[PDB]
């Protein structure tokens, strides 16, 4: 339970980083070389690709923040979690659901995400 | 949104199948030969073992029901819904939320399922 908010929190504070290279940093720790990410927007693979893709979609989105929803959960290498989009003012624009799948070294391999209203 | 309905609806029809046999024939249809299934409680793979994987699961929850909640979404192969376990007297019990995978060629490929309470 706790290594599955871990993972969110994880997951979460590389899409929230504001510095490019500290980001670039958490991904080479957090993810796998052989890592792949799809959401119904996007797509990226390679800790490279992942870390340039997070960059992109906030710079359509700056100043916008996500925020866990509920407690995560899982099973086996599996995490589940939700998170809510934060407009620069506060509110509340949307959100999204996220699995991730680690790999036998504790590094994410695998992310499917969805949206949210 | 209706390619994902449907992947749903034809999902639940398998686990809510009375009899043995005609969910062979469901699981046969739908799911792919290499498919892969993992939930918090069990796990399969291929059609045979999906097939029984359901039976036993069944087998342990008499009268049970698999009821769809909300409206399924995805994108790309990948469709997401959310189900309800309903109780023989009709009472929620609990609940489910299902990631599914179809290959090329339409078929289920790969599974992962999460439980939820209300």
């Amino acid at each position: 339970m706790t290594q599955h908010l871990t993972i969110a929190q994880t997951y979460l504070a590389a899409w929230n980083e504001e510095d490019n290279e500290r980001r670039r940093h958490l991904v080479g720790q957090a993810w796998a070389e052989n890592t792949r990410y799809v959401d119904p927007l996007m797509q990226g693979e390679g800790q490279q690709g992942i870390a340039a893709m997070i960059e992109a979609a906030r710079q359509k989105f700056p100043g916008y923040r996500f925020v866990l929803a509920g407690t995560p959960d899982g099973h086996g290498n599996f995490t589940r979690f939700s998170w809510r989009l934060i407009s620069p003012d506060g509110d509340d624009v949307a959100g999204g659901t996220d699995v991730v799948s680690l790999n036998t070294e504790g590094r994410i391999d695998n992310v499917v995400g969805f949206l949210d209203g």
